[PDB]
């Protein structure tokens, strides 16, 4: 089991950490959602699916910078929504293909009334998402750390 980003940065077998720089909707009005869809940014595969089934959870998701202070929201993992920042590890998703497939994670964030104009600053850390991988084969328990950075400013107009 291993993963890569959209620009080709890999976290190999055994886990690790990587930085992910995502483009964000530059304008989010009150009432709208800011969607940070990592399923187009993070991909993973199973290295021997005929014998081994890989299990993959979102173990923890933390918010930082303007996402912490200016938004309220949730994380959607494989069709289910949970609080964000997370309070517990999600259920497992099955990976059973050698073809790199998306990690189905997305943040759904809406501005709080006290949000400031410049809600997210370009280049800032906005989230840390931990992918935890196990299997039905041995005792492997590996954490893939995804550090999410904003590519651009996000403004919430009045
Ligand atoms: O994604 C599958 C596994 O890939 C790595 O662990 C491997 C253990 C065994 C084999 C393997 C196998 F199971 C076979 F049946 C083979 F024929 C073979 F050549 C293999 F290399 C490949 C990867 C780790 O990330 C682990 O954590 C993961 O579960």
């Amino acid at each position: 089991f291993a993963c890569k980003t959209a620009n080709g940065t890999a976290i190999p077998i055994g886990g690790g950490s990587a930085n992910v720089y995502v483009n964000l909707a530059p304008v989010v009005n009150v009432g709208q959602n800011l969607v940070v869809d990592l399923s187009t940014q993070i991909f993973c595969h199973n290295d021997y699916p005929e014998t081994i089934t890989d299990y993959v959870t979102l173990q923890r998701g933390s918010a930082y910078g303007g996402v912490l202070s200016n938004f309220s929201g949730t994380v959607k993992y494989s069709g289910s929504s949970y609080p964000f920042p997370t309070t517990s590890e999600t259920p497992r998703v099955v990976y059973n293909s050698r073809t790199d497939k998306p990690w189905p994670v997305a943040l759904y964030l809406t501005p709080v009334s006290s949000a400031g104009g410049v809600a997210i600053k370009a280049g800032s850390l906005i989230a840390v998402l931990i992918l935890r991988q196990t299997n039905n084969y041995n005792s492997d328990d590996f954490q893939f750390v995804w550090n999410i950075y904003a590519n651009n400013d996000v403004v919430v107009p009045t």
